[PDB]
């Protein structure tokens, strides 16, 4: 059993974008309760051979425990079965890699959450419109899943209808064009779905523009993450709902978990639902992450 002290765990997130910030806030708080060393390793981009340069230098250190969001699930097997055959705990958060023989997932159920914005969509539009999805990176398994849940929920109503699907890695300027040329190929199109942290932002970055500024009110935009822009976005109109996931939770569970397998006390690891909150604007101050 290692002293507090003495152990070191890693928690590595997609890369240094906003939703991230929670997760290291949680993870650090729960490092610091334990007395344990915490490093935070972000890569510099989504593509996977990145995130595997990371791990070998943490098998390299002998570090004890290492978290990780991932952002293409078999980008990232091979190196995570070896961390494992060298004693290093390993688990993921938020976005899962299942054939990685990590112990254990905690995060959102993806699928559930696409699920629950097409009822709320199909209720808001009365069953009736076209629909457009925004997402982020097109390998992330929590992004696909969740359109995965919207295209499932949505075909309880005959009278909608999906006429795009559209990625963009999460870069905003890249969403912006992306949305922009929604709208314009679309001007019956009734509802968006924002299932990455760009969509809400993007989406009321256009609205709020002269050429699209007649828009605001006529769409049920739906979007997910608590981003100050998408919150912005929903006190202004532009947003009508969002999905707030729990990831300061995430990174703190994340943390304790790694440090009770580390000392030899977790039996038996389980997947953990960390939830998700529908939030509007009449609910926006009071929900918790
Ligand atoms: O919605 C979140 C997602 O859970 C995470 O994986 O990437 C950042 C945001 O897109
Ligand atoms: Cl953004």
């Amino acid at each position: 059993m290692k002293d507090a002290k003495d152990i070191s765990v890693a928690v590595i997130p997609k890369v240094a974008v906003p939703f991230f910030d929670d997760c290291n806030k949680g993870a650090k708080t729960a490092a610091d309760k334990a007395g344990v060393k915490y490093q935070w390793v972000v890569p510099q981009n989504t593509q996977g051979s990145t995130q595997v340069q990371i791990i070998e230098d943490l098998i390299s250190r002998h570090v004890d425990g290492i978290a990780i969001s991932v952002n293409e699930p078999k980008s990232v097997e091979s190196v995570m079965k070896r961390a494992e055959q060298s004693g290093i705990k390993v688990l993921t958060y938020d976005s899962d890699s299942p054939k990685s023989g990590r112990s254990m997932y905690i995060g959102t159920n993806n699928e559930q959450a696409g699920a629950t914005m097409a009822e709320t969509m199909g209720k808001a539009l009365n069953g009736q419109g076209e629909v457009a999805i925004i997402t982020g990176q097109l390998g992330a398994v929590n992004l696909n899943e969740r359109i995965a849940g919207i295209k499932k929920g949505l075909a309880k109503y005959p009278g909608i209808k999906v006429v795009e699907t559209q990625g963009t890695d999460d870069d905003l300027a890249r969403g912006v064009s992306v949305v922009e040329t929604t709208l314009r190929a679309h001007p019956n199109l009734k509802g968006i779905f924002g299932v990455s942290q760009v969509g809400g932002p993007a989406v009321a970055k256009v609205l709020n523009t002269r050429e699209f500024g007649a828009m605001k009110g006529k769409l049920e935009v739906l979007a997910f993450d608590d981003l100050p822009d998408t919150l912005k976005g929903l006190k202004d109109g532009y947003i009508q709902g969002i999905m707030v996931q729990r990831p300061v939770t995430m990174g703190s569970l994340a943390v304790d978990h790694l440090v009770a397998q580390i000392q030899g006390q977790e039996g038996q690891p389980k997947d953990i639902d960390t939830g998700v909150t529908v939030v509007t604007k009449d609910n926006m101050t009071s929900y918790t992450k």
